[PDB]
């Protein structure tokens, strides 16, 4: 058989990305792949984002909605089991995400709903109001395969996931690719009944229907391990800050404050998830730890932790601005979450 059906029944985005890497690499030449899947309350962002500039970090982080970078390219998108994802991928020459794309095309004819694509990765439908976007693609190849991976909102929350994608405002200066903007709508607005279950089967019937092969469902699940190689690497990696943060193009962060004993403002560049140069301003009566401060954040992580460890760490030899340090601890913090 050429074909491969692998459906998970794990939420989580790092366990299902990495299980798409490994099948993905370890995929024989002449195998087609269709994979199906679901994440619970995630932001995925494409491999060359900058997390804080394309999604609200702070919020996610308060609402454990959990960051996801993936191997892909494109922008950030919400996911919930409101969300469904497939992912199809084939070896070259024959791989052609517009063989894929028309697939899903014609699962959703299927289940009668009328959707064409829109731009490079969109797929849209009409509505009373104007087309809207109901999936979001992203691709990725080497020299011998690829693979497509788009979702379909279903019955998302839609006011979580403005929510989650609209960043608090920020004085960034940041390399990456940023995210294409649209207005979205769930499928359930044109089948109320429809299910992950039911789109999961159309897209298989339509899989099987265009490459005249049937074969039997494999599930995947987070109970038992894949024996799949590398997986607990893949796994470990996918699910760690310096991948889904850390592997953020190099930018720069201009903070500022203002405190009753002062002001502040401090200029990071940021390399890998971290600070390469720090530099502070103040006005404060007592400047000399905050001197101090910016010295040693040179090569500090870019995260809460590690920054307010590192404005706690002065109070030995600075006890007289412990008032001071407190602040700017807790106020730094909420500045780069
Ligand atoms: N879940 C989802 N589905 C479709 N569109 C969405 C979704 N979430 C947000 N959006 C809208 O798309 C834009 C971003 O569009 P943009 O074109 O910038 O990015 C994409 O579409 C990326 C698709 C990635 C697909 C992968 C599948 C397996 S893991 S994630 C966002 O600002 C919203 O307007
Ligand atoms: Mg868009």
């Amino acid at each position: 058989s050429t074909l491969r059906l692998l459906i998970s029944d794990s939420y989580d985005p790092w366990f299902n990305l990495a299980v798409e890497e490994c099948i993905f690499r370890q995929m024989p030449a002449t195998q087609r792949v269709l994979f199906l899947w679901r994440n619970a309350d995630t932001v995925v962002i494409g491999r060359a984002q900058n997390p804080w500039k394309e999604c609200n970090t702070r919020r996610m982080e308060e609402d454990n909605v959990r960051l996801a970078r993936r191997s892909s390219g494109g922008g950030a998108v919400f996911h919930d089991l409101g969300n469904t994802c497939f992912t199809f991928m084939a070896g070259k020459p024959e791989y052609d995400k517009t063989i894929s794309t028309s697939i899903v095309l014609n699962a959703l004819n299927a289940l009668g709903v009328s959707a064409e694509a829109s731009g490079r990765n969109d797929l849209v439908v009409k509505t009373v109001e104007g087309d809207r976007k109901v999936s979001g693609s992203a691709y990725r190849e080497t020299k011998d395969r690829g693979f497509h991976h788009g979702t379909l909102l279903l019955n998302a929350d839609l006011s979580r996931l403005a929510n989650y994608l609209n960043p608090d405002k920020k004085k960034l200066a940041a390399k990456g690719i940023t995210s294409v903007r649209s207005r979205v709508t769930n499928l359930t607005e044109l089948l109320p009944g429809i299910t992950h279950e039911q789109v999961c089967e159309a897209i298989t019937e339509a899989f099987f229907a265009h490459y005249g092969e049937r074969v039997e469902a494999e599930i995947i699940s987070p109970n038992k391990t894949p024996d799949l190689p590398n997986f607990a690497e893949t796994f470990a990696r996918q699910s760690s800050w310096e991948w889904n943060f850390g592997q953020a193009p190099a930018f720069s962060h201009l903070l500022d404050e203002r405190f009753t004993w002062g002001g502040v403002e401090l200029h990071f560049d940021v390399e890998k998830g971290h600070i390469t140069r720090a530099q502070v301003f103040t006005d404060s009566l007592n400047p000399a730890p905050l001197e101090a401060l910016a010295g040693r954040l040179q090569g500090c992580l870019y995260r809460a932790d590690m920054l307010q460890q590192e404005c706690e760490a002065l109070l030995v030899d600075f006890p007289e601005q412990e008032k001071e340090l407190r602040e700017l601890s807790a106020w730094m913090a909420g500045a780069v979450r």
